[PDB]
RNA sequence: UGAAGGCCUGUUUCCUAGGCUACAUACGAGGGACCGCACCAACCACACGGGGCUCAUUCUCAGCGC
């Protein structure tokens, strides 16, 4: 699509031109704009002279275009200067004199630029630059000047460059300039001469990506960053194959917190590898290869309060991880641990012994031979304070009674999207006094029973989507006990039959899914029992979804004294007879859908109540009859109301009765009825 | 959706799918069928057909119908054709189908006779096909007497028969049977005089009866001195054949023989020595490991042989068919050999061939790569017409492959691998080649002297090729005096130089799709605006869709009399400058759909529109104003054209007051 | 010259991604004889949009070297 029209959509003073193959600077824009937006056109240069106009300009965007040349009367000609962005274009020289009358300029982008080489002191007048960047412009030497400039510079960034090493020499110019991210990533480093980062005033961060270290490079790298104030540190995407006790010897002397060693196809962690790091705090492993743990993997690390292990063991191939038993022991204050996607075969009796301090525990995707949960599993656990357990895709098969036994203080369980197939005797939530969500969606069936949920009453979600549930209609309802729970997503089950029974106290519930259930038969005139009244007495329903149950005719009193009700989402249904009065009782309602059904007259009877508040309404794809009896009052409602209607001019057409086949339903004209 | 009373047409009433308990009557006297399948029947009252006593045809498939009554015949004096399948019928009595005898066709099939004794059929002397497949049947016997002289077709699939008694189908004495199936029936036992005894037998369908060498030995001895003429063992276990198999088939004159989905692992050495008048054998969907000169010996009478997928898989084991295989098979003329595993062809494969026309090799091999000057050899003395040898990873060809086919017409190389710049001597002694097929292929890079080879080339298709060097002078196509169809379409072809399409006076389909082409028309112009579409009188369908076109030159169309398909969707066009179809008066279907077209005036449109039997110009950004589309609506309310969709896909995105609003909606009058 | 890039046109691939179709299979009702219809679900197939990426040959830079 398109749409670019001729001139730019000019916006409060924030006049964006994007794609519109421009060749000069309009010039009829207003003189109280601060934005330019000139992205993605095809500019030769800037004159300093076509921006006269506009002496307001705040930030300017020239970003892909293909300028090369800038003047410096352009900074004077716009002194309310302060962001500039020259990304993608193609500058090829930066003299001495550019840059000199910007001084109100805080933020400056040059990143994919061809300056290859810079010999001058042009950033002087730059006492106010707070964000540099010169990403990928094709540099071979990282100095920018020869005295101290840059006092109040804060973010450098240097990717893509032909950097060599750093000198001592070439980086002075930072003397009393807080650095608080150098980003120095897929540089060619080879060589890192003594004093090199210590000559900065302050250092923060450090991003090394791809910068194709190795063992002995960043042990020299390490051993020139000790006695500084970094705080973070990334070495992704490089070859540290391995690391010893000497590969960080110098970060003894740093408080460092972070540290990112993703993408290395690490291989094995050499025994005390961290023990020169009792600050660290947020550590990531990601993607590589470690083979196997050892009690002194992590040995040192006792002041650590996060670290991620997602991918971080070998892979499948007969080669299998082990991390032994006890290796945690160490992690005395540890509180997040990711451990998805791995290969572990199954848990130890001691694996997470000493973890007196974890909260959130996910394995998502982490085993490959679980496939049974017993009372054993989980008894290294018994010493953790958790508060969630993500359990997906790990094809679990069956549960043992009590297995949970040990996890009395959690809060969250997820168990979606395995193979669980059991009759839910009840006893598998044994000793989860303190449960607050489980999550069962994503299963092959389960078999409720009476007892299934009296052991955890104080449960508040409940997720039972795609399961195939049976046993559903026994009395007592095993949702029964259940005072507290509030959501319920009993959907995509297909469940032919519902006793009446069901969500009888439950008065908290708050939100019910009924999806996908094939309950038609239940609401019926024939009635071979009472029309089902299941919304007996839940007060609290706030929004209600029976979509795709092959609804035919509601029962008059299934909505009676639901006064709470905001949304009710019965679309994808047959429906076509509205019985008077069904919806009396809903005038708090706020949202109503009833798409994709057999609706063929909307009367006033039925729809007034809901209509009287509604903010918004979706009833398209439906049969209407384009007869004043049928739709007059409806048509009116749509002249005269402010609800938000989807969509209205298109897929609201009758079929029926042909003169008006196609016929836009608010184009109907209705005054000659009456 | 739409129920209701079910929708009566012309004297055939087809009541389906209503759910319906009893036989409705309102319906006219002057009805002779009554579709009534799938629907909720009992039963069906001889009486409650009073009403109409006109009725043919009576269609009950598809009920829960328990027992018919002799009543309903009498009553229904004028039936020729009944249908009673996936009912639940349980018992026919001698008394049931005492009253039809206008009757001829008569289905029975999913019922649930497991036994009949009786004549029932005696007042069946026009019964012509009677189908019994599927009912749980043990014993063919259908009666004691010579009866159903005039039956034509029996059906007796999925049964629990166990053989063939010769006394239980003596019933037959002087009925010519002209397909008798008797497919999936578990038989063990061939009594002698089996087939003899019935007066004529010309089709048997022995499909799933779990034969094995043995039992089909024992049937063939018995099936000798008829009139059989086809003859079917598809699903099977005849693992194996030699001379002594069909030994029994020398005294007949059979014509087809199937032999799919056996397993078939080898052909013993003369086989098939029994049958000089076979004429149509197949061998589809077995294990054939390998093929010996002796392995057709004696089917000297051939003239059809289907190898698909009959050769054993890729697994190391691979099929080899060796030379001279074929040297038994003087008058054959087709040959099929798709999927299959053959590593290359041999230097006398093919030999003896003297009358093969039609040869299909679609997938056939795996090691060919490359088509030498040497691997057709075997092909010298074969009257070819056509050769389909798609998806062979084909990757190159060498000079004067095909110098051997010098009386071929039809070459299909679609759907290879093959990339190399074709110099023209590929073709060389295609001195009668007709057509040749090249879509779907890495890329050729075409020459000045890439088809001065073949001047009689007659089709040309280069779909999805990803064509260069396009823009040569003289282009390569101008030899091809006798080109009608181009195909050129899908190869994103950059610069066409108006020099291409020029002396192909013959041409009349030219296919020019996705190609994005945009700059060349222009009325920038860095060339004036190219006109390849020269001279090409003989234009009947032109596509040129998707190609990024903004505007079309003025002069492109001139003198194209005899048009008769313009498809220029998917576009951008907006712009339409005044008179650009003038000379296309002749017209029957413009497709202008997808476009970025906001207004709709005469100057531009009257011409075509004079004539057009079928427009499609949906998805536009139409202006909805009288000075843009006043003219357009009135056509569309005064003409006859058959416009699809128009009521749902004509909308206007301007001017908002309108957006939405159906074009054929639009007021004119006060304008 | 080569190398490098932003502008429009579009070619291929990749999914994701929706809807619609089509197929077997299943849970149900209801009628029925000793196994045929409606609702629903998932399943895989087919057609077509929609989201990323990778190529095209044009419209124009520079930096030259000589």
């Amino acid at each position: 699509n398109l749409y670019f029209q001729s001139q730019c959509t000019v916006r409060y003073n924030v006049a964006d031109c994007s794609h519109l193959k421009l060749t000069h600077i309009p010039d009829d824009l207003p003189s109280n704009i601060t934005v330019l937006n000139l992205t993605h056109n095809q500019l030769r240069r800037l004159p300093p002279t076509n921006f006269t106009r506009y002496s307001q300009l705040a930030i300017l965007d020239a970003g892909f275009n293909s300028i090369s040349k800038l003047e410096p009367e352009l900074c004077q000609i716009l002194p309310l200067l302060k962001v500039l962005n020259l990304q993608h274009n193609e500058l090829s020289q930066i003299s001495d004199q550019t840059f000199v009358f910007c001084t109100n300029l805080t933020e400056l982008d040059l990143m994919s630029n061809s300056i290859h080489k810079i010999k001058s002191n042009p950033f002087k007048n730059q006492k106010n630059l707070i964000k540099l960047d010169l990403s990928h412009n094709g540099l071979s030497s990282t100095k920018l000047g020869t005295g101290v400039q840059l006092e109040n510079l804060q973010e450098l960034l240097l990717a893509k460059n032909k950097i060599l090493a750093l000198r001592s020499e070439e980086l002075e110019f930072l003397g009393n300039s807080s650095l608080r991210k150098l980003d120095l990533s897929s540089n060619p480093l080879k060589e890192f001469s003594p004093g090199c980062f210590q000559t900065i005033g302050k250092l923060f961060a450090l991003l090394l990506n791809n910068a194709q270290l190795n063992p002995h490079l960043t042990e020299k790298l390490c051993w020139e960053l000790s006695n500084t104030s970094i705080q973070n540190l990334s070495l992704a995407n490089n070859q540290l194959l391995a690391t010893s006790e000497s590969t960080f010897s110098g970060l003894k002397w740093t408080n460092l917190t972070q540290l990112d060693l993703s993408y290395n196809n690490l291989h094995d962690v050499g025994n005390g590898s961290f023990s020169y790091l009792p600050s660290l705090r947020y550590l990531s492993l990601e993607y590589n290869n470690i083979q196997r743990l050892s009690p002194r993997s992590f040995y040192g690390l006792s002041n650590l309060r996060y670290l991620s292990l997602k991918r971080a063991f070998t892979k499948q191939s007969a080669s299998h991880p082990n991390i032994d038993d006890f290796s945690f022991q160490w992690l005395k204050y540890l509180e997040y641990l990711n451990m998805d996607d791995n290969n572990i075969p199954s848990t130890k009796s001691n694996t997470f012994t000493g973890l007196v301090s974890l909260k959130y525990l996910s394995l998502s995707k982490t085993f490959t031979s679980l496939q049974t949960l017993t009372n054993e599993t989980f008894v290294s656990l018994a010493h953790s304070p958790l508060l969630t357990l993500n359990l997906t895709k790990n094809h679990i098969s069956k549960i043992a009674n009590g297995t949970f036994s040990w996890l009395g203080q959690l809060r969250i369980l997820d168990l979606g999207l395995n193979e669980i197939e059991q009759k839910l005797s009840g006893q598998e939530w044994r000793g989860l006094r303190n449960i607050f969500e489980i999550y069962l969606s994503y299963n092959k069936y389960l078999q409720l029973s009476t007892s299934s949920f009296a052991l955890v009453p104080s449960l508040q979600r409940l997720m039972l989507r795609r399961v195939a549930l049976k046993n559903v209609d026994i009395s007592p309802s095993p949702f029964r006990p259940l005072r507290n729970l509030t959501i319920l997503d009993l959907s995509n089950n297909n469940i032919a039959n519902i006793n009446e029974d069901l969500l009888e106290g439950l008065e908290n519930l708050e939100i019910l899914d009924f999806q996908h259930n094939n309950l038609a038969r239940l609401w019926k005139r024939a009635n071979p029992g009472g029309p089902v009244n299941f919304l007996k007495g839940l007060s609290h329903l706030h929004i209600l979804n029976l979509e795709s149950n092959g609804l035919d005719e509601i029962p008059v009193g299934v909505f009676k004294n639901l006064f709470e009700l905001k949304s009710i989402n019965l679309g994808l249904n047959n429906l076509n007879k509205l019985e008077p009065f069904i919806f009396d009782d809903q005038t708090s309602l706020r949202s109503l859908n009833l798409q994709k059904n057999l609706i063929t007259s909307v009367e006033k009877d039925v729809f007034g109540p809901p209509f009287q508040n509604l903010n918004s309404l979706d009833m398209r794809f439906n049969p209407f009859d384009c007869t004043c009896e049928s739709i007059s009052w409806f048509v009116n409602w749509i002249n005269q109301t402010h609800t938000n209607i989807s969509e209205l001019s298109t897929h609201y057409l009758c079929n029926t009765p042909h003169h008006y086949y196609g016929f836009p339903l608010k184009l109907f004209d209705t005054s000659s009825c009456k």
